[PDB]
Protein backbone atom coordinates (compact mmCIF):
# COMPACT_ATOMS: atom_id res chain seq x y z
CA UNK A 1 0.00 0.00 0.00
CA UNK A 2 2.93 2.38 0.61
CA UNK A 3 4.58 3.07 -2.74
CA UNK A 4 7.95 3.34 -0.96
CA UNK A 5 7.45 0.18 1.13
CA UNK A 6 7.43 -1.69 -2.18
CA UNK A 7 11.11 -1.29 -3.13
CA UNK A 8 14.26 -3.27 -2.35
CA UNK A 9 15.11 -2.92 1.35
CA UNK A 10 18.38 -1.40 0.12
CA UNK A 11 16.62 1.49 -1.65
CA UNK A 12 14.08 2.03 1.13
CA UNK A 13 17.03 2.21 3.51
CA UNK A 14 18.42 5.08 1.46
CA UNK A 15 14.93 6.54 1.81
CA UNK A 16 14.85 6.05 5.59
CA UNK A 17 18.26 7.74 5.72
CA UNK A 18 17.04 10.63 3.56
CA UNK A 19 13.44 11.19 4.65
CA UNK A 20 14.67 10.43 8.16
CA UNK A 21 12.62 7.39 9.14
CA UNK A 22 13.50 5.00 11.96
CA UNK A 23 10.09 3.31 12.09
CA UNK A 24 11.04 0.58 9.61
CA UNK A 25 14.77 1.07 10.19
CA UNK A 26 15.47 -2.05 12.26
CA UNK A 27 13.89 -4.24 9.59
CA UNK A 28 15.27 -2.27 6.63
CA UNK A 29 18.60 -2.70 8.42
CA UNK A 30 18.13 -6.36 9.34
CA UNK A 31 16.73 -7.40 5.95
CA UNK A 32 19.81 -5.94 4.27
CA UNK A 33 21.79 -7.57 7.08
CA UNK A 34 20.40 -11.02 6.23
CA UNK A 35 20.70 -10.40 2.49
CA UNK A 36 24.32 -9.79 3.50
CA UNK A 37 27.09 -12.27 4.30
CA UNK A 38 29.41 -10.59 6.83
CA UNK A 39 27.51 -8.11 9.07
CA UNK A 40 28.96 -4.71 8.07
CA UNK A 41 28.30 -4.70 4.35
CA UNK A 42 25.13 -2.75 5.11
CA UNK A 43 27.24 -0.28 7.09
CA UNK A 44 29.50 0.26 4.08
CA UNK A 45 26.60 -0.42 1.73
CA UNK A 46 23.07 1.13 1.57
CA UNK A 47 23.85 3.12 4.72
CA UNK A 48 26.74 4.96 3.09
CA UNK A 49 25.16 4.50 -0.33
CA UNK A 50 22.56 6.74 1.28
CA UNK A 51 24.76 8.98 3.42
CA UNK A 52 26.69 9.87 0.29
CA UNK A 53 23.22 10.72 -1.04
CA UNK A 54 22.37 12.73 2.06
CA UNK A 55 25.64 14.54 1.46
CA UNK A 56 25.33 15.08 -2.29
CA UNK A 57 21.78 16.37 -1.80
CA UNK A 58 23.05 18.42 1.13
CA UNK A 59 25.67 20.15 -1.02
CA UNK A 60 23.09 20.80 -3.73
CA UNK A 61 20.88 22.66 -1.29
CA UNK A 62 18.41 19.79 -1.50
CA UNK A 63 18.80 19.17 2.23
CA UNK A 64 19.86 21.05 5.35
CA UNK A 65 21.60 20.32 8.64
CA UNK A 66 18.25 20.12 10.49
CA UNK A 67 17.38 17.21 8.20
CA UNK A 68 20.87 15.71 8.05
CA UNK A 69 20.66 15.41 11.84
CA UNK A 70 17.44 13.43 11.49
CA UNK A 71 19.23 11.34 8.88
CA UNK A 72 22.24 10.74 11.11
CA UNK A 73 19.74 9.54 13.72
CA UNK A 74 18.49 6.76 11.45
CA UNK A 75 22.11 5.93 10.64
CA UNK A 76 22.95 5.65 14.34
CA UNK A 77 19.79 3.72 15.25
CA UNK A 78 20.68 1.48 12.31
CA UNK A 79 24.18 1.00 13.67
CA UNK A 80 22.75 0.74 17.19
CA UNK A 81 21.09 -2.43 15.88
CA UNK A 82 24.05 -3.88 13.96
CA UNK A 83 26.35 -3.32 16.94
CA UNK A 84 25.74 -6.84 18.35
CA UNK A 85 26.05 -8.81 15.07
CA UNK A 86 29.45 -7.09 14.77
CA UNK A 87 30.44 -7.63 18.40
CA UNK A 88 30.19 -11.40 17.87
CA UNK A 89 31.44 -11.11 14.28
CA UNK A 90 34.05 -8.36 14.72
CA UNK A 91 35.37 -7.25 11.33
CA UNK A 92 36.19 -3.60 12.08
CA UNK A 93 35.04 -2.53 8.59
CA UNK A 94 36.65 0.42 6.77
CA UNK A 95 35.81 4.09 7.24
CA UNK A 96 37.26 7.38 5.96
CA UNK A 97 39.39 8.01 9.02
CA UNK A 98 39.05 8.38 12.78
CA UNK A 99 39.40 11.58 14.79
CA UNK A 100 39.21 12.61 18.44
CA UNK A 101 37.25 15.83 18.89
CA UNK A 102 36.62 17.63 22.19
CA UNK A 103 35.91 21.00 23.79
CA UNK A 104 39.07 22.65 25.13
CA UNK A 105 39.47 22.12 28.90
CA UNK A 106 37.34 24.65 30.75
CA UNK A 107 35.06 25.74 27.91
CA UNK A 108 31.40 24.68 27.68
CA UNK A 109 30.41 25.61 24.11
CA UNK A 110 29.96 22.24 22.41
CA UNK A 111 27.03 22.41 19.98
CA UNK A 112 29.19 24.12 17.35
CA UNK A 113 31.49 21.14 17.84
CA UNK A 114 28.71 18.54 17.82
CA UNK A 115 27.57 19.90 14.45
CA UNK A 116 30.94 19.49 12.76
CA UNK A 117 31.00 16.18 14.60
CA UNK A 118 28.06 14.67 12.74
CA UNK A 119 28.79 16.51 9.48
CA UNK A 120 31.79 14.16 9.28
CA UNK A 121 29.82 11.14 10.47
CA UNK A 122 28.01 11.83 7.19
CA UNK A 123 31.23 11.39 5.24
CA UNK A 124 31.89 8.02 6.90
CA UNK A 125 34.44 9.49 9.32
CA UNK A 126 34.50 7.99 12.82
CA UNK A 127 34.27 10.73 15.46
CA UNK A 128 35.18 9.75 19.02
CA UNK A 129 33.77 12.82 20.80
CA UNK A 130 34.89 13.74 24.33
CA UNK A 131 32.60 16.58 25.36
CA UNK A 132 33.39 19.89 27.07
CA UNK A 133 35.87 21.14 29.66
CA UNK A 134 38.03 18.14 28.79
CA UNK A 135 41.67 18.13 30.07
CA UNK A 136 44.28 18.28 27.29
CA UNK A 137 45.64 15.10 28.86
CA UNK A 138 42.51 12.99 28.40
CA UNK A 139 42.34 14.30 24.83
CA UNK A 140 45.79 13.07 23.79
CA UNK A 141 45.31 9.82 25.70
CA UNK A 142 42.16 9.12 23.71
CA UNK A 143 44.05 9.95 20.51
CA UNK A 144 46.40 7.10 21.38
CA UNK A 145 44.02 4.60 22.98
CA UNK A 146 41.94 4.89 19.82
CA UNK A 147 44.77 5.44 17.33
CA UNK A 148 42.97 8.45 15.84
CA UNK A 149 44.20 10.05 12.62
CA UNK A 150 43.34 13.59 13.73
CA UNK A 151 42.45 15.72 16.74
CA UNK A 152 39.95 18.55 16.65
CA UNK A 153 39.51 20.94 19.56
CA UNK A 154 36.78 23.55 20.01
CA UNK A 155 36.72 26.61 22.27
CA UNK A 156 34.84 29.90 22.13
CA UNK A 157 35.96 31.67 25.31
CA UNK A 158 39.21 33.50 26.07
CA UNK A 159 40.73 30.77 28.30
CA UNK A 160 40.31 28.38 25.36
CA UNK A 161 42.92 29.92 23.05
CA UNK A 162 45.42 29.36 25.86
CA UNK A 163 44.39 25.82 26.77
CA UNK A 164 44.61 25.03 23.05
CA UNK A 165 48.24 26.13 22.72
CA UNK A 166 48.80 23.68 25.58
CA UNK A 167 47.65 20.69 23.52
CA UNK A 168 49.83 21.78 20.60
CA UNK A 169 52.83 21.72 22.95
CA UNK A 170 51.89 18.33 24.37
CA UNK A 171 51.47 16.79 20.93
CA UNK A 172 54.89 18.23 20.08
CA UNK A 173 56.40 17.07 23.37
CA UNK A 174 54.97 13.55 23.17
CA UNK A 175 55.88 12.79 19.58
CA UNK A 176 52.48 13.12 17.89
CA UNK A 177 52.24 13.45 14.09
CA UNK A 178 48.50 13.51 13.51
CA UNK A 179 47.12 16.94 12.50
CA UNK A 180 45.68 19.37 15.04
CA UNK A 181 42.56 21.28 13.99
CA UNK A 182 41.55 24.35 15.99
CA UNK A 183 37.86 25.14 16.13
CA UNK A 184 35.47 27.86 17.18
CA UNK A 185 33.97 31.13 15.99
CA UNK A 186 36.13 33.21 18.33
CA UNK A 187 39.27 31.36 17.25
CA UNK A 188 40.63 33.06 14.13
CA UNK A 189 42.97 32.12 11.30
CA UNK A 190 45.21 34.69 12.99
CA UNK A 191 45.56 33.53 16.59
CA UNK A 192 45.95 30.02 15.18
CA UNK A 193 48.62 31.07 12.68
CA UNK A 194 50.54 33.16 15.22
CA UNK A 195 50.11 31.60 18.67
CA UNK A 196 49.59 27.88 18.02
CA UNK A 197 50.94 26.50 14.75
CA UNK A 198 54.39 27.48 15.99
CA UNK A 199 54.20 25.12 18.97
CA UNK A 200 53.71 21.89 17.05
CA UNK A 201 55.97 20.75 14.21
CA UNK A 202 52.92 18.93 12.90
CA UNK A 203 49.85 19.94 10.84
CA UNK A 204 47.94 22.60 12.78
CA UNK A 205 44.99 23.83 10.72
CA UNK A 206 42.06 26.17 11.41
CA UNK A 207 38.55 25.86 9.97
CA UNK A 208 35.71 28.39 9.72
CA UNK A 209 32.78 25.95 9.70
CA UNK A 210 31.51 22.35 9.60
CA UNK A 211 31.41 22.78 5.82
CA UNK A 212 35.10 23.54 5.34
CA UNK A 213 36.00 20.75 7.79
CA UNK A 214 35.01 18.01 5.34
CA UNK A 215 37.21 19.67 2.73
CA UNK A 216 40.21 20.18 5.00
CA UNK A 217 40.16 16.79 6.73
CA UNK A 218 39.95 15.18 3.30
CA UNK A 219 42.97 16.79 1.60
CA UNK A 220 44.71 16.30 4.94
CA UNK A 221 44.48 12.51 4.73
CA UNK A 222 44.57 12.08 0.95
CA UNK A 223 47.89 10.61 -0.21
CA UNK A 224 47.90 12.98 -3.19
CA UNK A 225 47.15 16.36 -1.60
CA UNK A 226 48.29 16.01 2.02
CA UNK A 227 51.59 17.59 0.96
CA UNK A 228 50.32 20.31 -1.40
CA UNK A 229 47.83 21.24 1.32
CA UNK A 230 50.08 21.44 4.39
CA UNK A 231 52.69 23.45 2.48
CA UNK A 232 49.97 25.72 1.07
CA UNK A 233 48.64 26.31 4.58
CA UNK A 234 51.99 26.89 6.27
CA UNK A 235 52.91 29.39 3.56
CA UNK A 236 49.56 31.09 4.15
CA UNK A 237 49.80 31.18 7.94
CA UNK A 238 53.13 32.84 7.17
CA UNK A 239 51.35 35.69 5.39
CA UNK A 240 48.95 36.15 8.30
CA UNK A 241 51.79 36.47 10.82
CA UNK A 242 53.86 38.92 8.78
CA UNK A 243 50.61 40.66 7.81
CA UNK A 244 49.51 41.33 11.39
CA UNK A 245 53.16 41.86 12.27
CA UNK A 246 53.23 44.89 9.98
CA UNK A 247 49.88 46.11 11.30
CA UNK A 248 51.45 45.72 14.75
CA UNK A 249 50.43 48.34 15.36
CA UNK A 250 48.49 50.79 13.18
CA UNK A 251 46.94 52.57 16.14
CA UNK A 252 49.53 53.12 18.92
CA UNK A 253 48.43 52.31 22.50
CA UNK A 254 48.51 54.69 25.49
CA UNK A 255 49.50 54.84 29.15
CA UNK A 256 47.11 53.78 31.91
CA UNK A 257 47.80 57.27 33.23
CA UNK A 258 46.77 59.44 30.28
CA UNK A 259 43.98 56.91 29.81
CA UNK A 260 42.36 57.34 33.23
CA UNK A 261 42.65 61.11 32.84
CA UNK A 262 40.81 60.93 29.53
CA UNK A 263 37.93 59.04 31.17
CA UNK A 264 34.23 59.37 30.38
CA UNK A 265 33.73 63.08 31.08
CA UNK A 266 30.43 63.71 32.88
CA UNK A 267 29.24 66.32 35.39
CA UNK A 268 27.89 64.16 38.22
CA UNK A 269 26.98 67.36 40.07
CA UNK A 270 24.08 68.22 37.76
CA UNK A 271 23.09 64.58 37.30
CA UNK A 272 21.48 62.56 40.09
CA UNK A 273 21.75 58.71 39.92
CA UNK A 274 18.41 56.85 40.06
CA UNK A 275 18.00 55.04 43.38
CA UNK A 276 17.16 51.34 43.42
CA UNK A 277 13.52 50.60 44.25
CA UNK A 278 15.04 47.60 46.02
CA UNK A 279 18.36 46.31 47.32
CA UNK A 280 19.74 42.88 48.18
CA UNK A 281 19.97 39.44 46.60
CA UNK A 282 16.67 37.80 45.69
CA UNK A 283 16.28 34.40 44.07
CA UNK A 284 14.06 34.49 40.99
CA UNK A 285 12.31 31.94 38.78
CA UNK A 286 10.08 32.01 35.71
CA UNK A 287 7.97 29.38 33.94
CA UNK A 288 8.97 28.36 30.42
CA UNK A 289 5.66 29.87 29.30
CA UNK A 290 6.72 33.28 30.57
CA UNK A 291 10.13 32.99 28.92
CA UNK A 292 8.87 31.62 25.59
CA UNK A 293 7.66 35.15 24.82
CA UNK A 294 11.19 36.49 25.21
CA UNK A 295 13.11 33.90 23.21
CA UNK A 296 15.29 35.25 20.41
CA UNK A 297 14.87 32.58 17.74
CA UNK A 298 17.36 34.29 15.43
CA UNK A 299 20.39 32.46 16.91
CA UNK A 300 18.27 29.31 17.21
CA UNK A 301 18.06 28.90 13.44
CA UNK A 302 21.58 30.30 13.22
CA UNK A 303 22.65 27.21 15.16
CA UNK A 304 21.12 24.61 12.85
CA UNK A 305 22.99 26.47 10.13
CA UNK A 306 19.89 28.15 8.68
CA UNK A 307 20.45 31.58 7.16
CA UNK A 308 17.63 33.76 8.46
CA UNK A 309 16.39 36.36 10.92
CA UNK A 310 13.15 35.28 12.60
CA UNK A 311 10.37 35.66 11.81
CA UNK A 312 10.95 36.59 8.15
CA UNK A 313 13.10 33.44 7.94
CA UNK A 314 9.89 31.38 8.17
CA UNK A 315 8.86 32.84 4.81
CA UNK A 316 12.18 32.82 2.90
CA UNK A 317 11.70 30.91 -0.38
CA UNK A 318 14.74 28.78 0.54
CA UNK A 319 14.63 27.12 3.96
CA UNK A 320 11.35 28.71 5.00
CA UNK A 321 9.81 25.23 5.10
CA UNK A 322 12.59 23.70 7.19
CA UNK A 323 12.86 26.74 9.46
CA UNK A 324 9.17 26.07 10.14
CA UNK A 325 9.13 22.37 11.04
CA UNK A 326 12.26 23.03 13.08
CA UNK A 327 10.47 25.92 14.78
CA UNK A 328 7.57 23.48 15.12
CA UNK A 329 9.57 20.76 16.87
CA UNK A 330 11.30 23.40 18.98
CA UNK A 331 8.00 24.74 20.33
CA UNK A 332 6.48 21.26 20.51
CA UNK A 333 9.36 20.44 22.85
CA UNK A 334 9.03 23.61 24.93
CA UNK A 335 5.40 22.54 25.27
CA UNK A 336 6.16 19.17 26.86
CA UNK A 337 8.81 20.77 29.07
CA UNK A 338 6.56 23.63 30.18
CA UNK A 339 3.76 21.21 31.04
CA UNK A 340 5.90 18.43 32.52
CA UNK A 341 8.14 20.97 34.26
CA UNK A 342 10.93 18.53 33.35
CA UNK A 343 13.04 21.67 32.90
CA UNK A 344 12.90 24.77 35.07
CA UNK A 345 14.92 27.92 34.32
CA UNK A 346 16.34 29.27 37.57
CA UNK A 347 18.28 32.39 38.49
CA UNK A 348 19.20 35.07 41.01
CA UNK A 349 19.34 38.88 40.96
CA UNK A 350 20.89 41.45 43.26
CA UNK A 351 21.23 45.20 43.71
CA UNK A 352 23.82 46.89 45.94
CA UNK A 353 25.06 50.45 46.64
CA UNK A 354 28.28 51.28 44.79
CA UNK A 355 30.77 53.93 43.67
CA UNK A 356 33.62 54.28 41.18
CA UNK A 357 37.26 54.53 42.20
CA UNK A 358 39.80 54.77 39.40
CA UNK A 359 38.77 51.69 37.42
CA UNK A 360 36.89 49.67 40.03
CA UNK A 361 33.35 49.62 41.40
CA UNK A 362 33.25 49.66 45.20
CA UNK A 363 30.24 47.74 46.50
CA UNK A 364 29.02 48.60 50.01
CA UNK A 365 27.04 46.37 52.37
CA UNK A 366 24.36 49.05 52.69
CA UNK A 367 23.42 52.71 52.16
CA UNK A 368 25.86 53.76 54.89
CA UNK A 369 28.59 53.57 52.24
CA UNK A 370 30.91 52.39 55.02
CA UNK A 371 31.97 48.73 54.85
CA UNK A 372 32.63 47.23 51.41
CA UNK A 373 31.26 43.77 50.60
CA UNK A 374 33.32 43.34 47.43
CA UNK A 375 34.83 45.27 44.54
CA UNK A 376 33.96 44.77 40.88
CA UNK A 377 37.16 45.26 38.89
CA UNK A 378 37.11 46.59 35.34
CA UNK A 379 39.73 47.34 32.69
CA UNK A 380 39.92 50.47 30.55
CA UNK A 381 40.52 50.85 26.80
CA UNK A 382 44.18 51.69 26.39
CA UNK A 383 44.51 52.89 22.79
CA UNK A 384 44.86 56.47 21.59
CA UNK A 385 41.46 58.16 21.67
CA UNK A 386 40.38 61.05 19.43
CA UNK A 387 37.24 62.87 20.49
CA UNK A 388 36.20 59.93 22.65
CA UNK A 389 37.24 58.79 26.12
CA UNK A 390 39.01 55.56 27.06
CA UNK A 391 35.77 54.01 28.29
CA UNK A 392 35.58 51.87 31.44
CA UNK A 393 32.38 50.39 32.89
CA UNK A 394 33.52 52.04 36.12
CA UNK A 395 32.93 55.50 34.64
CA UNK A 396 29.17 54.98 34.32
CA UNK A 397 28.95 54.76 38.11
CA UNK A 398 28.93 57.73 40.48
CA UNK A 399 32.53 58.44 41.62
CA UNK A 400 32.70 57.86 45.38
CA UNK A 401 34.05 61.41 45.56
CA UNK A 402 30.73 62.98 44.51
CA UNK A 403 28.37 61.75 47.21
CA UNK A 404 25.92 60.74 44.48
CA UNK A 405 24.64 57.45 45.92
CA UNK A 406 24.78 55.29 42.79
CA UNK A 407 23.92 51.60 42.46
CA UNK A 408 24.92 48.45 40.58
CA UNK A 409 23.28 45.07 40.10
CA UNK A 410 24.14 41.52 39.11
CA UNK A 411 22.50 38.29 38.01
CA UNK A 412 23.03 34.69 36.97
CA UNK A 413 20.34 32.65 35.24
CA UNK A 414 20.03 29.23 33.63
CA UNK A 415 17.61 27.53 31.29
CA UNK A 416 17.45 24.87 33.96
CA UNK A 417 19.73 22.41 35.75
CA UNK A 418 18.06 19.51 33.94
CA UNK A 419 19.95 20.34 30.74
CA UNK A 420 22.66 17.72 31.28
CA UNK A 421 20.35 14.87 32.30
CA UNK A 422 17.96 15.59 29.41
CA UNK A 423 20.82 15.75 26.91
CA UNK A 424 22.17 12.39 28.09
CA UNK A 425 18.62 11.02 28.00
CA UNK A 426 18.32 11.41 24.23
CA UNK A 427 22.01 10.53 24.05
CA UNK A 428 21.21 7.01 25.26
CA UNK A 429 18.33 6.45 22.85
CA UNK A 430 20.82 7.59 20.20
CA UNK A 431 19.01 10.75 19.16
CA UNK A 432 21.25 13.69 18.28
CA UNK A 433 18.17 15.63 17.17
CA UNK A 434 16.46 16.23 20.51
CA UNK A 435 19.85 16.15 22.24
CA UNK A 436 21.01 19.18 20.24
CA UNK A 437 17.43 20.47 20.36
CA UNK A 438 17.15 20.58 24.17
CA UNK A 439 20.68 22.02 24.44
CA UNK A 440 19.69 24.75 21.99
CA UNK A 441 16.44 25.50 23.82
CA UNK A 442 18.20 25.55 27.19
CA UNK A 443 20.40 28.26 25.69
CA UNK A 444 17.32 30.08 24.46
CA UNK A 445 15.31 29.87 27.68
CA UNK A 446 18.57 30.89 29.34
CA UNK A 447 19.12 34.09 27.37
CA UNK A 448 15.35 34.62 27.50
CA UNK A 449 15.50 34.79 31.29
CA UNK A 450 18.29 37.35 30.90
CA UNK A 451 15.98 39.73 29.01
CA UNK A 452 12.85 39.01 31.03
CA UNK A 453 14.86 39.54 34.22
CA UNK A 454 16.59 42.70 33.01
CA UNK A 455 13.16 44.03 32.02
CA UNK A 456 11.66 43.56 35.48
CA UNK A 457 14.87 45.16 36.73
CA UNK A 458 14.54 48.29 34.59
CA UNK A 459 10.88 48.47 35.63
CA UNK A 460 10.43 47.11 39.17
CA UNK A 461 13.59 46.09 41.07
CA UNK A 462 15.77 49.04 40.05
CA UNK A 463 12.74 51.10 39.03
CA UNK A 464 13.97 53.71 36.56
CA UNK A 465 11.37 52.71 33.98
CA UNK A 466 8.22 51.36 35.72
CA UNK A 467 5.95 52.42 32.85
CA UNK A 468 8.39 51.12 30.25
CA UNK A 469 6.57 49.01 27.67
CA UNK A 470 8.37 47.26 24.81
CA UNK A 471 7.81 44.34 22.43
CA UNK A 472 10.31 41.53 21.94
CA UNK A 473 11.43 43.46 18.86
CA UNK A 474 12.46 46.67 20.63
CA UNK A 475 14.11 44.59 23.35
CA UNK A 476 16.44 42.92 20.84
CA UNK A 477 17.22 46.39 19.46
CA UNK A 478 18.00 47.32 23.07
CA UNK A 479 15.42 50.12 23.08
CA UNK A 480 16.06 50.96 26.74
CA UNK A 481 18.22 52.86 29.22
CA UNK A 482 21.25 51.02 30.56
CA UNK A 483 23.40 48.01 29.73
CA UNK A 484 23.87 44.53 31.20
CA UNK A 485 27.48 43.60 30.30
CA UNK A 486 28.75 40.16 31.31
CA UNK A 487 32.24 38.76 32.06
CA UNK A 488 33.84 37.75 28.78
CA UNK A 489 32.32 40.29 26.40
CA UNK A 490 34.60 43.02 24.98
CA UNK A 491 33.24 45.37 27.66
CA UNK A 492 34.54 43.23 30.52
CA UNK A 493 36.94 40.60 29.05
CA UNK A 494 38.39 39.47 32.38
CA UNK A 495 36.62 36.17 33.09
CA UNK A 496 37.69 35.67 36.71
CA UNK A 497 35.31 38.51 37.57
CA UNK A 498 32.54 35.94 37.30
CA UNK A 499 33.87 35.12 40.76
CA UNK A 500 32.58 38.45 42.10
CA UNK A 501 29.13 37.93 40.57
CA UNK A 502 28.96 34.47 42.12
CA UNK A 503 30.16 35.84 45.44
CA UNK A 504 27.82 38.84 45.69
CA UNK A 505 24.89 36.60 44.82
CA UNK A 506 25.76 33.32 46.53
CA UNK A 507 24.59 31.92 43.19
CA UNK A 508 25.32 28.24 43.87
CA UNK A 509 23.43 28.79 47.12
CA UNK A 510 20.31 30.17 45.44
CA UNK A 511 20.38 28.48 42.03
CA UNK A 512 22.70 25.48 42.19
CA UNK A 513 24.69 26.75 39.23
CA UNK A 514 28.45 26.30 39.67
CA UNK A 515 31.79 27.63 38.44
CA UNK A 516 34.37 25.11 37.23
CA UNK A 517 38.12 25.71 36.97
CA UNK A 518 38.30 27.87 33.85
CA UNK A 519 35.52 29.91 35.45
CA UNK A 520 33.00 28.28 33.15
CA UNK A 521 29.43 27.98 34.38
CA UNK A 522 26.92 25.20 34.90
CA UNK A 523 24.68 24.09 33.40
CA UNK A 524 26.10 24.92 29.99
CA UNK A 525 23.04 26.99 29.11
CA UNK A 526 23.55 29.76 31.65
CA UNK A 527 24.23 33.48 31.56
CA UNK A 528 25.40 35.97 34.18
CA UNK A 529 26.46 39.59 34.16
CA UNK A 530 25.90 43.03 35.66
CA UNK A 531 23.40 45.88 35.41
CA UNK A 532 24.16 49.57 34.85
CA UNK A 533 21.56 52.33 34.75
CA UNK A 534 23.40 55.47 33.63
CA UNK A 535 21.68 56.58 30.36
CA UNK A 536 25.06 56.70 28.59
CA UNK A 537 26.41 53.25 29.43
CA UNK A 538 27.30 51.53 26.16
CA UNK A 539 28.95 48.28 25.07
CA UNK A 540 32.53 48.84 23.91
CA UNK A 541 35.74 46.81 23.64
CA UNK A 542 38.58 47.09 26.16
CA UNK A 543 40.83 46.24 23.21
CA UNK A 544 44.57 46.10 23.87
CA UNK A 545 45.68 46.65 27.45
CA UNK A 546 49.37 47.42 27.97
CA UNK A 547 51.78 46.10 30.60
CA UNK A 548 51.36 48.87 33.17
CA UNK A 549 47.68 47.95 33.48
CA UNK A 550 48.19 44.18 33.53
CA UNK A 551 50.47 44.73 36.52
CA UNK A 552 48.23 47.27 38.24
CA UNK A 553 45.28 44.96 37.62
CA UNK A 554 47.23 41.94 38.86
CA UNK A 555 47.91 44.24 41.79
CA UNK A 556 44.24 44.99 42.47
CA UNK A 557 43.30 41.33 42.00
CA UNK A 558 46.37 40.11 43.84
CA UNK A 559 47.00 37.84 40.86
CA UNK A 560 50.47 36.99 39.58
CA UNK A 561 51.28 39.46 36.81
CA UNK A 562 51.74 36.44 34.54
CA UNK A 563 48.56 34.54 35.42
CA UNK A 564 46.72 37.77 34.63
CA UNK A 565 48.47 37.95 31.27
CA UNK A 566 46.88 34.57 30.60
CA UNK A 567 43.22 35.40 31.25
CA UNK A 568 43.53 38.51 29.10
CA UNK A 569 45.84 37.06 26.44
CA UNK A 570 43.61 38.04 23.48
CA UNK A 571 43.47 41.54 24.95
CA UNK A 572 47.15 42.08 25.78
CA UNK A 573 48.66 45.02 23.91
CA UNK A 574 52.00 43.28 23.46
CA UNK A 575 53.57 39.85 22.96
CA UNK A 576 53.86 38.16 26.35
CA UNK A 577 54.51 34.50 27.17
C1 LIG B 1 24.63 30.25 22.15
C2 LIG B 1 25.86 30.97 22.75
C3 LIG B 1 26.06 30.71 24.12
C4 LIG B 1 25.38 29.55 25.05
C5 LIG B 1 26.45 28.29 25.05
C6 LIG B 1 25.92 26.85 24.80
C7 LIG B 1 26.29 26.12 23.48
N1 LIG B 1 26.26 24.90 23.51
O1 LIG B 1 26.60 26.71 22.40
C8 LIG B 1 25.01 30.44 26.22
C9 LIG B 1 23.70 31.33 26.09
C10 LIG B 1 24.67 29.61 27.48
C11 LIG B 1 26.32 31.35 26.29
C12 LIG B 1 26.95 31.85 27.42
C13 LIG B 1 28.20 32.42 27.51
N2 LIG B 1 28.86 33.05 26.50
CO1 LIG B 1 28.34 32.69 24.65
N3 LIG B 1 27.70 32.81 22.80
C14 LIG B 1 26.64 32.06 22.10
C15 LIG B 1 26.64 32.71 20.65
C16 LIG B 1 25.29 33.54 20.53
C17 LIG B 1 26.71 31.68 19.43
C18 LIG B 1 27.74 30.49 19.35
C19 LIG B 1 27.04 29.23 18.81
O2 LIG B 1 26.75 28.28 19.59
N4 LIG B 1 26.99 29.30 17.48
C20 LIG B 1 26.53 28.30 16.55
C21 LIG B 1 27.64 27.28 16.22
C22 LIG B 1 27.06 26.13 15.37
O3 LIG B 1 28.75 28.06 15.58
P1 LIG B 1 30.29 28.04 16.03
O4 LIG B 1 30.49 27.69 17.45
O5 LIG B 1 30.94 29.30 15.67
O6 LIG B 1 30.77 26.83 15.12
C23 LIG B 1 31.03 26.94 13.70
C24 LIG B 1 32.56 27.10 13.51
O7 LIG B 1 33.24 28.13 14.28
C25 LIG B 1 33.12 25.66 13.54
N5 LIG B 1 33.92 25.14 14.68
C26 LIG B 1 33.44 25.05 15.95
N6 LIG B 1 33.79 23.91 16.58
C27 LIG B 1 34.77 23.37 15.78
C28 LIG B 1 35.62 22.18 16.02
C29 LIG B 1 36.65 21.81 15.01
C30 LIG B 1 37.40 20.52 15.32
C31 LIG B 1 36.84 22.65 13.75
C32 LIG B 1 37.94 22.38 12.74
C33 LIG B 1 35.96 23.84 13.49
C34 LIG B 1 34.90 24.18 14.52
O8 LIG B 1 31.98 24.80 13.09
C35 LIG B 1 30.71 25.54 13.18
C36 LIG B 1 29.77 25.44 11.95
O9 LIG B 1 28.91 24.52 12.27
C37 LIG B 1 27.87 33.58 20.59
C38 LIG B 1 28.03 34.71 19.44
C39 LIG B 1 29.12 34.42 18.38
N7 LIG B 1 29.76 35.39 18.01
O10 LIG B 1 29.36 33.26 17.95
C40 LIG B 1 28.47 33.80 22.03
C41 LIG B 1 29.85 33.94 22.48
C42 LIG B 1 30.54 32.58 22.12
N8 LIG B 1 29.71 33.88 23.97
C43 LIG B 1 30.58 34.72 24.69
C44 LIG B 1 30.61 34.90 26.12
C45 LIG B 1 31.14 36.27 26.58
C46 LIG B 1 29.78 34.05 27.03
C47 LIG B 1 29.67 33.88 28.64
C48 LIG B 1 31.08 33.97 29.39
C49 LIG B 1 28.72 35.05 29.20
C50 LIG B 1 28.18 35.10 30.65
N9 LIG B 1 27.09 34.59 30.91
O11 LIG B 1 28.87 35.68 31.52
C51 LIG B 1 29.06 32.49 28.81
C52 LIG B 1 29.86 31.07 28.92
C53 LIG B 1 29.85 30.31 30.27
C54 LIG B 1 28.71 29.27 30.43
N10 LIG B 1 29.01 28.20 30.93
O12 LIG B 1 27.52 29.45 30.09
C55 LIG B 1 31.62 35.33 23.56
C56 LIG B 1 33.20 34.99 23.71
C57 LIG B 1 34.11 36.24 23.89
C58 LIG B 1 35.19 36.08 24.99
N11 LIG B 1 36.11 36.89 24.92
O13 LIG B 1 35.16 35.21 25.91
C59 LIG B 1 30.83 35.25 22.27
C60 LIG B 1 31.70 35.22 20.91
C61 LIG B 1 30.06 36.66 22.21
C62 LIG B 1 30.77 38.03 21.94
N12 LIG B 1 30.69 38.57 20.84
O14 LIG B 1 31.47 38.57 22.82
N13 LIG B 1 26.82 31.50 25.01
Amino acid sequence: QAEWRSWEVNKRLEYSLVKGITEFIEQDTEEARQQATRPCEVIEGPLMDGMNVVGDLFGEGKMFLPQVVKSARVMKQAVAYLEPFIEASKEQCKTNGKMVIATVKGDVHDIGKNIVGVVLQCNNYEIVDLGVMVPAEKILRTAKEVNADLIGLSGLITPSLDEMVNVAKEMERQGFTIPLLIGGATTSKAHTAVKIEQNYSGPTVYVQNASRTVGVVAALLSDTQRDDFVARTRKEYETVRIQHGRKKPRTPPVTLEAARDNDFAFDWQAYTPPVAHRLGVQEVEASIETLRNYIDWTPFFMTWSLAGKYPRILEDEVVGVEAQRLFKDANDMLDKLSAEKTLNPRGVVGLFPANRVGDDIEIYRDETRTHVINVSHHLRQQTEKTGFANYCLADFVAPKLSGKADYIGAFAVTGGLEEDALADAFEAQHDDYNKIMVKALADRLAEAFAEYLHERVRKVYWGYAPNENLSNEELIRENYQGIRPAPGYPACPEHTEKATIWELLEVEKHTGMKLTESFAMWPGASVSGWYFSHPDSKYYAVAQIQRDQVEDYARRKGMSVTEVERWLAPNLGYDAD
